[PDB]
Parts: structure tokens; sequence; C-alpha cells
């Protein structure tokens, strides 16, 4: 909301905790007066099968995607979607802290520039 | 245009007459006022194994597809394209003669519903 991006479409794999995430994001959108244009949600029933996953990825007319999945699953999904043109100078992915794993293991399927919140690690030294 | 589809792509391959085919198509498109939407011109000519074919196949998103190939080239292209999903229930292929033979010798991998035009032999007999 702080950048005036009131439109998004999120895609979720079948990973523990998707129910709470989906329910919360559904409860917060309609209890807010910002006026979100929350578009279709996508749940990949079969992973990397392209039966319905491919058409599901194709039917994304928005620009901001709230992907939530595991690290390997996220890498695979980004690699698949890069060759579909869903990445560019205006294509904003945001992922939960789980995807933000190791601080020195950036894969080759990660586009240069993406936003993911995480717990403080650079500051708040262990002794403190 | 009689069915009012207008938007279409022009995926093809390397074969004699392809260049004049493309140029004539473009000139005929431009020299009228009905407003055809011209986009997604694909002229893959680098075998069928590299990433250029994959990205070219993924880029198209229209429902009207016009192909032009030579027999086995067309069948191989269609066998590759079916695995992407462009062969759903709302897509058309209007291949020009080429894969028509002189009988009902369609290849087994030709799915169904292929629109085509050809010379008449049943309303015109050799005796006439």
């Amino acid at each position: 909301q702080d950048y005036d991006w009131h439109v998004f479409s999120l895609v979720t794999t079948i990973f523990p905790g998707y129910r709470e995430f989906i329910s919360f994001v559904k409860t917060t959108v309609d209890n807010s007066f910002v006026g979100w244009d929350m578009q279709n949600v996508i749940t990949l029933d079969t992973s990397f099968e392209d039966a319905k996953t491919q058409v599901q990825l194709k039917k994304i007319h928005s620009s901001v995607i709230l992907l939530y999945c595991s690290k390997d699953e996220a890498v695979l999904i980004l690699s698949e979607a890069r060759s579909l043109g869903l990445t560019g100078y205006d294509f904003f992915w945001i992922v939960p802290s789980l995807v933000s794993g190791n601080t020195e293991l950036i894969p080759k399927e990660f586009p240069s520039g993406l936003i993911s919140v995480s717990y403080d690690d650079w500051d708040y030294s262990l002794e403190a």
C-alpha cells in the first residue's frame, strides 16, 4: 500500500500452512478501506506438470505476484515463469521469509531485484 | 475475417516461398480498412531443440494460429506445441495445403479440427 500497487495475483503450492496464509490474506483485504483489486488466487494442484499449471500461470494479467512456497519449489516456479515472459522491468515478486533462506545461496533463477521480508540478521548481534 | 477473429500469429519455418508468403500476407493485411491485429511473427529456423523455439512457442497467447511448414516439419511442430497447451478447446490452425496430401493420409499425431483449403476433386472429375 505504501507504493500504490493496489492489484496483485498470488500463486501457492501445496505446502503446510497455505490455509492460514490464504485465509488471512482474504480476511485482511475486505476488512481494509484501501480498496484492493485482489485478483485470482492460484493453487498448483500438480507440481511442474504443466497440465493446468501452465494455463494458470498464463492467465495472470497483473504485475505484482505474492508467491508463497518452499525454496526449491520457488526456484523451479521462477525458472518456469521466466521463459513465459512473466518477468521484466515491471514485474514485482514478493515472497515470505521462508523463501529467503541462506544469505549466500542466491540461485541462478532469482531475478535481479525482488522483495522478501526476513528477521534482522545484519544488525542485532548475537551478544546483544 | 468472416468469423471476425482478426488477431493472429504467423509461426512458420524455413522453406522456399516462406518470405514471399510473409510479405504478401503483410501487404494484404495493411491494404484494407477492417483493422487486423498483426503481432507474434515467428520464423524459427534453428532446428527444434534450443531455447529459441521454447520462448517463441511460449510468447504467443492468441487463439488464432497460422502455420506454414513442409509435411513432417508441421507434424513435428504440432507435436512440440501440444505439450505446451496451445492445442486446447479454443485454438485454430489454418495450415495452407502443405499437410494435405491427395487422400485421407493425415498423420496420427494430428489431433483434430485442422482448418485447411485445397483443390477440389470430388465436385470435379477427370472425365470432365
